[PDB]
């Protein structure tokens, strides 16, 4: 800002920018004809990602391909990734790029580096100060793709949710799952809704001894690719976090191992924030049971 530019702009590296008339002016003078801008919310590449959500794995690989050709074609080329505040969504793509460009071997290091450069958190509180749990997971997904699938999408696995289990239920909503409903979202569309107490597409069992609820999930259509699962509540005590609900997460069907996915507190979106840890206890987990489809 010694040059007089007042932009919320960070050189994550010398050639990788994260940011939130003055902007066009900055790139025209500092990087004339040598910039590519990525809009997350004609040297412009658009990818629309909802606040506090992830790009699909397809969105992410498309971006990587586009970024790579631009970056490799000229030493002085720069990429600039912009968002609302240029935080979690921006960090997801930048960290993925940093992994692609070889600067880091692991997602954890890439993510932590982005957080240290972009924010004044620095290392320690980066993971939940900057990213959602799904955002962390998706950069981890990209790491696995690069290491084990040659930078390409894994073989498609199609699944159906046959069950959901939630542990440490006491103190969450009404404490017996009766306030809860579950929505499954694929490609921006609701594909299943379960209302627990009522038995609407499901059957609820509450176990007071194990402090858990288990719900048989009925009528799930075939799920393929990136799946968002949202939980809603009619209770007064369960706060809504991001995404207008108590808790939610994204996963990719083709990266599920075995017949289930179990997510710990820190792996679920909203409970990942420390402010909620009086509600979501250390043993709070959500597990989805699948069948092959």
């Amino acid at each position: 800002r010694k040059d007089g530019f007042d932009l919320d702009l960070t050189y994550v590296t010398d050639h990788v920018i994260a940011m939130s008339g003055e902007v066009s002016r900055f790139f025209k003078t500092k990087h004339p004809d040598k910039f590519r801008i990525y809009n997350l919310c004609n040297h412009v590449y658009r990818v629309m990602i909802d606040d506090h959500n992830v790009p699909t794995l397809v969105d992410l690989l498309k971006f990587i391909d586009d970024a790579k050709v631009w970056m490799t074609s000229d030493p002085d080329h720069v990429i600039a990734i912009h968002c609302k505040g240029g935080k979690g969504r921006t960090g997801t793509l930048v960290s993925s790029w940093l992994l692609e460009d070889g600067k880091f071997d692991t997602a954890k290091e890439a993510l932590e580096y982005f957080g240290s450069r972009r924010t004044d958190f620095e290392v320690g509180d980066v993971f939940q100060g900057v990213f959602t749990a799904s955002q962390i997971r998706y950069v981890g997904y990209f790491e696995k793709i690069k290491k084990n699938y040659g930078g390409q999408l894994p073989p498609m696995k199609k699944l159906k949710v046959t069950g959901v289990t939630i542990t440490a239920i006491q103190g969450v909503g009404r404490g017996n799952g009766s306030d809860l409903s579950m929505q499954i979202v694929s490609e921006r569309q609701e594909v299943l809704l379960c209302k627990f107490a009522e038995g609407y597409n499901c059957a609820l069992q509450y176990d007071a001894t194990d402090d858990c609820v288990t719900c048989e999930v009925k009528n799930c259509p075939v799920l393929a690719g990136d799946i968002k699962v949202r939980f809603m509540s009619t209770s007064k005590s369960l706060p809504r976090g991001y995404d207008n609900c108590p808790f939610y997460f994204w996963f990719n069907t083709s990266l599920v191992e075995g017949d289930h996915v179990t997510l710990k507190r820190e792996e679920i979106d909203n409970p990942h924030k420390k402010k909620t840890w009086k509600i979501y206890r250390d043993n709070f987990t959500v597990k989805l049971t699948f069948s092959d489809a």
